[PDB]
């Protein structure tokens, strides 16, 4: 599948690491630098991988709003990027559909918050669960350095969120574009 | 993972093919037997689909309780025929968003209301395949007695009338009798 990305941090790659953070539960090896490849080798500490796939929540409106203002990937100015790994708690998906809606926008407001972030921070979702990963998803997001005061606001107000009494196992990679 | 099943068309497995009916676009070539894996994978073997268990996209809480009221458990001992159904979806469905999917599938065409007349008859397993690149969007299994040959028959019918159904654009059913 071309739907799928890995990410092996290790000695060689497109990408230099500058920190990572161990937010909540168990970190990830520090390394140098994060290879990414689209599929699925030695001096290489981890491997994270995920696939692209269908909308899971948002309503057309919240898809409309997205697209008008959302950036593309790979701007000449977007030289940083944090790939932040997320797992959520057996009860999370255990809950209905309406359920986890209703948690994640009615009572979180994780889109209409993250709006106000575009366009200067650009993101992509990955999803990872259905592999039998170590994570649920592996959120990417890349902006230039103007923007990282208000990406680090972002995450502390998405973390403040009932969405987040659910997260199990989270983790920040800093990134550099080389 | 365990959360991985394999169908691998051949002369080998567990159940024995009874026909196979190909509805829409292209079939799946006859064999004698299907052999069902737990994991991911064939020698006299014609073809293998896949699959991964998953979380819950669209039912809501009221509505998984009452299909959790009353479906059936697998193998059981009456539960002598199987239907395994691939489904693929047309790119046009892929592309909506959830909140448009959610209201075709249960608003307009009550996949949930209209399946729950057949329970406790039928038993069933979903299975998505899509994120893996499959030729398939979806492996759907339905376990019965024969008693209820005609009642499974009669749903089928319906739901290929409903609106769902018009996504839809590659369909197989291949029936089982288990050994
Ligand atoms: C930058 C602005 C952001 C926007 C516009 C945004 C938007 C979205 C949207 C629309 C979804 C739903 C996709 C779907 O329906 O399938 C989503 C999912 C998700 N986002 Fe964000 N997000 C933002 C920032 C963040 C941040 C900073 C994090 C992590 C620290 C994050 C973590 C996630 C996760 C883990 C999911 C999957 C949720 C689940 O399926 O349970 N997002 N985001
Ligand atoms: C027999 C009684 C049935 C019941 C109780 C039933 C119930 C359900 C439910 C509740 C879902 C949605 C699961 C979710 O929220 O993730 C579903 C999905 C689905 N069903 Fe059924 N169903 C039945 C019959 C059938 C039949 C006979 C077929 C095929 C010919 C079928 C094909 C599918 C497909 C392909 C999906 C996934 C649709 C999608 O995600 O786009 N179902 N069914
Ligand atoms: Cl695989
Ligand atoms: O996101
Ligand atoms: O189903």
């Amino acid at each position: 599948p071309n739907n799928r990305y890995s990410f092996i941090g290790g000695r060689t790659g497109q990408w230099q690491v500058v920190k990572i953070r161990n937010v909540l539960g168990p970190g990830l090896q520090l390394v140098e630098k994060v290879n990414i490849l689209n599929g699925a080798p030695l001096d290489s500490a981890w491997r994270l991988q995920g696939f692209a796939s269908n909308i899971r929540y948002a309503i057309r409106t919240e898809l409309e709003a997205l697209q008008a203002v959302q950036p593309m990937l790979n701007r000449a100015e977007a030289i940083l990027a944090v790939l932040i790994p997320i797992k959520k708690s057996a009860q999370w998906w255990e809950m209905a559909q309406d359920e986890r809606r209703d948690i994640f926008e009615r009572e979180s407001h994780h889109t209409a918050v993250g709006l106000e972030y575009l366009p200067g921070v650009a993101r992509r979702l990955l999803h990872c669960r259905d592999l039998g990963e170590e994570f649920d998803f592996l959120t990417w997001f890349e902006f230039a350095p103007e923007h990282s005061s208000a990406f680090n606001e972002l995450l502390l107000r998405m973390r403040a969120s009932k969405e987040w009494e659910y997260v199990e196992r989270e983790v920040e990679v800093w990134l550099k574009r080389l």
